[PDB]
C-alpha cells in the first residue's frame, strides 16, 4: 500500500520578502520578543524569549543557551519554510549531473544536516554527498544520531583557514550563520568559495541588521550581524553573483550565490516558430560535440512555449550540460514584456546568473519549482452534464470514465483516432451502456479547431458540457540527434493543439464548464532522457492551463510519475527510481487534487 509523494509546480520569484507573513506562531512571538527588548531599554516559552525574559531579571546566561538557541522558531523559521527547499531544487538543477557534492560550515550551531538531506531523499535520482563540518569535534557530538540517519560524513574545518583537500571542488556550500560565528566574514566567504568549483553555490542563512529580529539579536549579545549591503558587498568582493534571495517579515534572509564560470560566447536559438524547424537548428548545434559554447534557447513571443520540459529532457541527453532557456511568460496581457535581445540590460543579468530556468512572469524572474502539497474527501459530479476524455479509450481512460462514472456521471464522450480496436475497450463500453451510461466513442480529433467544435457539439447533444480531460497523447521518444520537426508535430498535435483547441472551443461555448484537466509527465516537471517533444507538448499545455486558471476559468495539469495496471508503460518495473503508481493509488490523488486551487499538480511513487 504505497504512499505517493503530492506537490504543486509554482513559478517562484528568485526574489521573495514578506516570507512567513502567513505564520501568525512567528508573527506573535516577534510582538513578544520586541516588548521584552523594549522593557530592557525602558510562543512565550521559546528559546529567543526565554532568554529576553532572563535577560529582564539581570553573559554566563546566554553561553549556556547558545547551542539551544538556533532551533528557535524565528531564527529557523526560513530553514523549515518552501523557501529552503526552492533554493537547494536550484543548486540541483544547474548541476551538470545527477551527483551533487554538498558542505556544511559550522553545522555546529547550523543544523542544516537536519534539514538538508532529508529535503533531497525524496529525489529518486540524486546522488547526495552530505558532509558536516565544525572547528571542534566537540561541536557536533550532540548530533551523532542524526548525522548517521541522513547518512552524513564528519570534517574539521575551521572557515578562517582554507579547506582541507578532501571538502573541495564542492557543487554547494551550505551555512546557517543565524547562531553561529564566522569570524571575519570576507576571509571566512573567501575560503568558501575557493572550496567550491567554478558555477558551485553558496547558500547562506543568517539574520539582517535593520531589521527586527537582527536588532533584537544584536542588542542582547552586547563581525556579527551584517546589513543586507554589507553582505551583498562582501559576495562580490569575493566575486560571488547573488541569484536568489528569500527574506522573512523580520529579516531572517537566504543568499543563494554562484562561483562565476568563464564563459564561452553563448549561442541563442528561437524555439517559437510553430513548424518545429528549430528542431533540426538545435540537433547541428548539440552534434558538435567540440563545442562548450552554452546554447539558449529563446521563446520570447509564445507564453504557451513548452521550453522548459524541453530542457529538463535535454539536459538528461548528451551534451545537455550546455543548454539554458529564457522564457517570457505573462498570464496578465496587460504585464510589460521585457526586451531580451543581446544588447540589452535585462539579458545581461540572466547571463551573469547563467541559470538553466529564466522565466518572466508579470514583473518577475524566477522558475517553476515543486512544494510538498498541504492537504494530503470525495468528489461528486453533477449528472445532467456531459464529460469529455480526449484519449478516453486509452489505459487511463477507460479508468477515469469509470471513476467519473463512480461519482455520479451518466454522459461521456470518449474520443480516439481509430475508436475501439481491442476486446478490453469493446466489453468496457458494452458493460457502460447495458448499466445505463450515456458512453459516446468519437473520432472527433481535438488536434484541429474543426474537430474540437465538432467533439463539444457531439457532447452538447447528451448535456450541458462540465468537464473536458485531455488524455490524448502520441510518443516519438529518441534522443534529439533522432528526432524530425515531423515527429516533435506528432507528439505536440493531441496536447498542445488539443489543449488549445479545447481551451478557445471550451471559452466560446461551454460557459456551465466546471473541470479542464490535461495529463502532464514527470517527463515534463522533472526531465526524461529521448522524450524532449513528450516534455514540450505537456509542458505547453500547463502554460495554458496557468493563463485559463488566471482569468478564473477551470485549469488542472496533473503531472503524473510512471502509471501502473494500465496505459503505455505498462505496454514490479523499477523506472529511474520510481514504482508505476497502482490506479487504486491514482484515482484517490485525482479525488485529492480535483478539488485543489493550484493550477499544476505532482504525483509520483519512490523506490525504497
Ligand atoms: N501511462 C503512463 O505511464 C503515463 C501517462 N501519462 C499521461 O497520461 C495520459 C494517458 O496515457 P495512457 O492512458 O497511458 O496512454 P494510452 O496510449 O493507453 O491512451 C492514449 C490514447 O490517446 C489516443 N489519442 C492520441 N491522439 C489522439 C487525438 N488527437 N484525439 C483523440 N485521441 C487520441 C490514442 O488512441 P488513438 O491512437 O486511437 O487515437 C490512445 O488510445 C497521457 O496524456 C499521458 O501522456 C503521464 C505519465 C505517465
Ligand atoms: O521513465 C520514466 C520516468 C522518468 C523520470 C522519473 C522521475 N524523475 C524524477 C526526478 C525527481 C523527482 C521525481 C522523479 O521522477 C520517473 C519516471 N517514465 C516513463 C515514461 N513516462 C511517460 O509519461 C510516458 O512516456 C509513458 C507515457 C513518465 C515516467
Amino acid at each position: 500500500q504505497q504512499v505517493p509523494i503530492l506537490e504543486k509546480f509554482c513559478f517562484t520569484p528568485h526574489t521573495e520578502e514578506g516570507c512567513l507573513s502567513e505564520r501568525a506562531a512567528l508573527q506573535e512571538e516577534l510582538q513578544l520578543c520586541k516588548g521584552l527588548v523594549q522593557a530592557l531599554q525602558t510562543p512565550s516559552q521559546q528559546e529567543l524569549p526565554r532568554l529576553l525574559s532572563a535577560a529582564c531579571r539581570l553573559a554566563q546566561v546566554l553561553a549556556q543557551e547558545r547551542p539551544k538557541l538556533p532551533e528557535d522558531p524565528l531564527l529557523s523559521g526560513l530553514l523549515d519554510s518552501p523557501a529552503l527547499k526552492a533554493c537547494l531544487d536550484t543548486a540541483v538543477e544547474n548541476m551538470p549531473s545527477l551527483k551533487m557534492k554538498v558542505v556544511e560550515v559550522l553545522a555546529g550551531h547550523g543544523h542544516l544536516y537536519s534539514r538538508i538531506p532529508g529535503l533531497l531523499s525524496p529525489h529518486p535520482l540524486l546522488q547526495l554527498s552530505y558532509t558536516a563540518t565544525d572547528r571542534h569535534p566537540q561541536a557536533l557530538e550532540a548530533a551523532q544520531a542524526e548525522l548517521q540517519q541522513h547518512d552524513v560524513a564528519q570534517g574539521q574545518w575551521d572557515p578562517a583557514d582554507p579547506a582541507p583537500s578532501a571538502l573541495g571542488s564542492a557543487d554547494l556550500l551550505v551555512c546557517n550563520c543565524a547562531v553561529a560565528a564566522l569570524g571575519d566574514p570576507a576571509s571566512a566567504l573567501s575560503n568558501m568559495v575557493a572550496a567550491l568549483r567554478e558555477g558551485g553555490f553558496l547558500l547562506l542563512h543568517t539574520l539582517l541588521r535593520g531589521h527586527p529580529l537582527g536588532d533584537i539579536v544584536a542588542f542582547l549579545t552586547s563581525q556579527g550581524i551584517l546589513s543586507q549591503d554589507a553582505w551583498e558587498s562582501l559576495f562580490s568582493r569575493v566575486s560571488l553573483r547573488l541569484v536568489g534571495l528569500k527574506k522573512s517579515f523580520y529579516g531572517s534572509t537566504l543568499f543563494l550565490c554562484r562561483r562565476p564560470t568563464p564563459q564561452d560566447s553563448p549561442i541563442f536559438l528561437p524555439v517559437d516558430d510553430t513548424s518545429f524547424r528549430w528542431v533540426e537548428s538545435l540537433k547541428g548545434i548539440l552534434a558538435d560535440e567540440d563545442s562548450a559554447r552554452p546554447v539558449w534557447l529563446k521563446a520570447i513571443n509564445c507564453a504557451t512555449s513548452g521550453v522548459v520540459g524541453l530542457v529538463n529532457c535535454l539536459r538528461r541527453e548528451p551534451g545537455g550540460n550546455r543548454l539554458r532557456c529564457v522564457l517570457l511568460s505573462n498570464l496578465s496581457s496587460t504585464s510589460h514584456v521585457p526586451e531580451v535581445d543581446p544588447g540589452s540590460a535585462e539579458l545581461q543579468k540572466v547571463l551573469q546568473g547563467d541559470l538553466v530556468m529564466n522565466v518572466y512572469r508579470d514583473g518577475a524572474w524566477g522558475a517553476f519549482r515543486h512544494f510538498l502539497l498541504e492537504e494530503d474527501s470525495k468528489t461528486f459530479c453533477p449528472a445532467h452534464k456531459s464529460y469529455i476524455i480526449a484519449g478516453g479509450l486509452g489505459g487511463f481512460g477507460l479508468e477515469l470514465a469509470q471513476w467519473l462514472i463512480q461519482r455520479g456521471v451518466q454522459k461521456l464522450v470518449l474520443t480516439s483516432r481509430s475508436g475501439i480496436r481491442t476486446g478490453y475497450q469493446a466489453k468496457q463500453v458494452r458493460r457502460w451502456r447495458r448499466q445505463g451510461v450515456q458512453v459516446q466513442v468519437s473520432t472527433s480529433n481535438i488536434s484541429s479547431l474543426e474537430g474540437a467544435r465538432g467533439l463539444i457539439a457531439e457532447a452538447a447533444q447528451l448535456g450541458p458540457v462540465g468537464g473536458v480531460f485531455n488524455l490524448a497523447v502520441v510518443l516519438r521518444d529518441g534522443l534529439l540527434e533522432n528526432q524530425t520537426p515531423e515527429f516533435f508535430q506528432d507528439v505536440c498535435k493531441p496536447k498542445y493543439s488539443g489543449t488549445l483547441n479545447l481551451d478557445r472551443v471550451t471559452r466560446e461555448a461551454c460557459p456551465e464548464l466546471d473541470y479542464f484537466v490535461v495529463f502532464s509527465s514527470v517527463s515534463c516537471g522533472r526531465g526524461n532522457a529521448g522524450q524532449s517533444n513528450y516534455g514540450f507538448a505537456n509542458s505547453a499545455m500547463e502554460r495554458i492551463c496557468e493563463k485559463r486558471r488566471h482569468e478564473g476559468l477551470p485549469g488542472l495539469a496533473v503531472q503524473w510519475g510512471a502509471i501502473g495496471d494500465v496505459g503505455i508503460l505498462v505496454e514490479d518495473t523499477i523506472v529511474s527510481g520510481t514504482l508505476p503508481q497502482r490506479m487504486a493509488s491514482c484515482l484517490e490523488v485525482l479525488d485529492l487534487f480535483l478539488n485543489q486551487p493550484h493550477m499544476v499538480l505532482s504525483s509520483f511513487v519512490l523506490a525504497e
